[PDB]
């Protein structure tokens, strides 16, 4: 059923809350035993948001391999994503270790360091060229190379150096800076523009490791980003673009990380970004 018509039918009936609860009820439940070990309590930002054991990213160290991060593997779309929480003061070194080990090209950040007067994630990248960051626990160095500040997002070029081998890589930081403190954006225009800039970079391409995507918990805004991307890529690839069922795509993604899309408003917004993206590829 054309997701456009399904969208008007839900809006006219005001049933967003009822669709959203049906998704929550049918979503997968898998064990997260590593996340709940006592040695990992300070590695988790939220007690109710954990990676499943089957899909968690492992750090390449014998001490403790745990990070709050999940590999989303979309078989039909041939797209992969690492969804993770905003780094904590004691997990900034782990975060950059994961970027290095997974061979990611891009980091996508969908939150501000402070929102609603509280800290949502650590200041985990350098703000001045001449003041680099060293992570002594994981033996990495991170330098700001350049910064391009636009109205709705900032793109940064970073240099990550493995101090053990003296290899360096260029990492692109895509920072969406205008998501509102409450609710969702009124138009998906600036979000959809951001996604297309991420893609243009090569960060979402198979010659690199998976893109790292985060917000504060790594499930809400982060969920919207990967759902929108996968949706639009399937429409490009299938003989019948109207066969793309956003609710079925979201349940497949929830096999890999719990809680993706946190509210009925984010579901509606996810619907709108895809419908608007659809109504733009066609040349509306
Ligand atoms: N940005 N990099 C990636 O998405 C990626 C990273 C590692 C391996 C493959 C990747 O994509 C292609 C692909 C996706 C899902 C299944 C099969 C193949």
């Amino acid at each position: 059923m054309e997701m456009e018509k399904e969208f008007e039918q839900i809006d006219k009936s005001g049933s967003w809350a009822a669709i959203y609860q049906d998704i929550r009820h049918e979503a997968s439940d898998f064990p997260s035993r590593v996340a709940k070990l006592p040695k990992n309590k300070n590695r988790n930002r939220y007690r109710d948001v954990s990676p499943f054991d089957h899909s968690r990213i492992k750090l390449h160290q014998e001490d403790n391999d745990y990070i709050n991060a999940s590999l989303i593997k979309m078989e039909e779309a041939q797209r992969s994503y690492i969804l993770t929480q905003g780094p904590l003061p004691n997990t900034v070194g782990h975060f950059w270790e994961m970027v290095w080990e997974q061979k990611s090209r891009g980091v996508v950040m969908l939150n501000r360091v402070m929102e609603k007067g509280s800290l949502k994630c650590a200041q985990y990248w350098p703000q001045k060229e001449e003041k680099e960051m060293i992570f002594e626990d994981t033996n990495l160095k991170l330098t700001l190379i350049s910064e391009d500040i636009k109205s709705y997002y900032t793109v940064r070029q970073l240099e990550l150096e493995n101090l053990t081998t003296q290899e360096t890589r260029e990492i692109l930081h895509f920072h969406y800076t205008t998501w509102p403190d409450f609710g969702v954006p009124e138009s998906p225009a600036s979000f959809l523009n951001f996604l297309f800039k991420v893609r243009e970079s090569g960060s979402l391409s198979p010659e690199h490791g998976p893109v790292v995507v985060h917000c504060s918990a790594g499930i809400g805004r982060s969920g919207t980003f990967c759902l929108a991307d996968t949706c639009l890529l399937l429409m490009d690839k299938r003989k019948d673009p109207s066969s793309v069922d956003i609710k079925k795509v979201l349940l497949e993604m929830r096999k890999f990380r719990m809680g993706l899309i946190q509210t009925a408003d984010q579901l509606r917004f996810s619907y709108l970004a895809v419908i608007e993206g659809a109504k733009f590829i066609m040349g509306d």
